[PDB]
């Protein structure tokens, strides 16, 4: 096939450093699909991206077609036919900066990729606050599919089989229909009322439901600062992962499994149109399908009203623009 | 097929980082084999490597059937099938100084792959000085096959197919028949007079012995302390592939390629018996063959006798252990 384009922001940091090797080696789009890697960062971080080309370079690998290398958007996403928005400003400052710093970062790149990109692009914002940096996104760039648009959550849905994956004693691989709702944060809902694992019902398997409130749902949330304990550094490697899970299930296919991802809403579950909220889809032919009319009980919703707070708090912080 | 298990040490490192999740990804022995990695290092590194394993859960891989995390090498290299020594002393300290640092430990580990690793295990030693700790590991396992171990010279393989790709202008996966003899350091020597592209010779393309002389040949052995110089950090990455990419191939085979392995000497090409050199290979059903006969000129000569003599020397300072 002829080469597509992936545009990487962020391309001097943690996160891209675990990505990019992983994506030219044909992780994200498939064995057989050459890619051009474009790459934005700061002025003063393009002496570190070449760094990071050079190594590259010395990988030999055979599906790399060309880099691109630049502190400009309007190059960065040129053709772009992916786009990885995984550069943001760190907190570090109370919740009202983050958001509003964010806010001109992803306004401009937006107006960059509604300007420049394919207008067949896939966009997977990763940098924190992700839905929101997403929802500036897809708001600044009104000539692209809006549903085209994802934040991840993919991260929070991998972490959430892990810890049933262990206390079923199932194998991680055999966990089928699992759910997380929300915002990619402490907030979000992992949910596997549904999940089987292998034949089996999650519920029956393991019932317990007090390890549910009590372990489970906040395991999850606090696994970012777990990781930070222990290594005293992010969890780069594990976000590169999902971020690659993610756009390649979107691109490729998801085979009727249920995959957890940011996209605008529609409007079912109770959450308001264009807000960017995990919800379980099934992905196949390059889109991803919602997976609809499912129960949501009592506790489930509280948990899923939450979140969704939350996210208008942050919404109606930026939203002067 | 059951588990390989795949044994790493320096698992809270920079190139253990960019190693680990390629390998649980399947990229070391293949999509259909799964492993159990047995992750090494020193006592009060043992919470950072939990974190990397926490990370490793949350990826969620389907090849990845267990994990063991230990400082102890008789524990993390238990029936090992492969192992990698990742992890080494670093500078600080006169070389003298840091030959016997890294002799200290790989006579402890050496003797450990002795006493408990399959007798198939296949060694390759990744940490630095390469070469040297491959021979001392080797020296210290009487009872494994000398042939089973290997220091990593593919990184300046690979090193070299980049700067021979930009200056051909051909494609680096077009590229065949290079040889780089040695050590696993500057004194190293790419030797491309055997190389082609797409079929046209490279010695004959390029012909320009000014810049093999001078700008190839330090180009590639200095291209490390380039990349720290661009990053700030080493090129750990790359590092990680070239790893892959060396212990891939012994396994899986090269299909009739060279590739080149720091491996004993049998004497071939006037190297002394049972030195770890870098020498051009063809890999088939898991073992190598040495590529022979190749005609050596006299600048050719010359550096492959720097080479040796840096290896002699570097030797003669651990002897004694
Ligand atoms: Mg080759
Ligand atoms: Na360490």
């Amino acid at each position: 096939k002829p080469a597509k384009r992936v545009a990487v922001t962020g391309a001097a940091g943690q996160i891209a450093y675990s990505l990019l090797f992983r994506i030219a080696n044909g992780d994200l789009l498939g064995k057989d699909q050459p890619v051009i890697l474009q790459l934005l960062d700061l002025p003063q971080a393009q002496a570190a991206v070449k760094g990071v080309v050079m190594e590259l370079d010395d990988c030999a690998f055979p599906l790399l077609a060309g880099v691109v290398i630049t502190d400009d958007p309007k190059v960065a996403f040129k053709d772009a036919d992916v786009a990885l928005l995984v550069g943001a400003r760190p907190r570090s400052m109370e919740r009202k900066d983050l958001l509003s710093a964010n806010a001109e970062i992803f306004t401009v790149q937006g107006a960059a990729l509604n300007e420049v990109a394919s207008r067949d692009v896939k966009v997977l914002v990763v940098g924190n606050p992700a839905n929101t940096n997403a929802y500036i996104a897809m708001k600044s760039a009104p000539d692209l599919p809006k549903k085209n648009f994802t934040a991840m959550l993919r991260l929070d849905h991998n972490r959430a089989l892990s810890q049933l994956a262990a206390k079923s004693g199932k194998p991680v691989a055999s966990i089928e229909k699992l759910a997380v709702w929300g915002n990619h944060s402490p907030t979000m809902y992992p949910d596997f009322r549904f999940a089987t694992a292998e034949g089996e019902s999650l519920l029956k398997l393991i019932n317990d439901d007090v390890w549910n409130r009590d372990t489970f749902i906040p395991t999850v949330g606090k696994r970012g600062a777990a990781i930070i304990e222990a290594r005293g550094l992010s969890s780069a490697a594990s976000a590169a992962n999902a971020a690659i899970d993610h756009v390649r299930d979107w691109v490729l296919g998801t085979n009727g499994k249920w995959v957890t991802m940011g996209i605008p809403s529609d409007g079912s579950y109770g959450i308001p149109e264009d807000i960017i909220y995990g919800v379980p889809v099934i992905c196949e032919n390059g889109e991803y399908k919602r997976v609809e009319g499912l129960e949501i009980d009592a506790f489930s919703r509280e948990k899923m009203d939450g979140t969704l707070a939350e996210l208008l708090e942050e919404r109606d912080g930026v939203a002067h623009l």
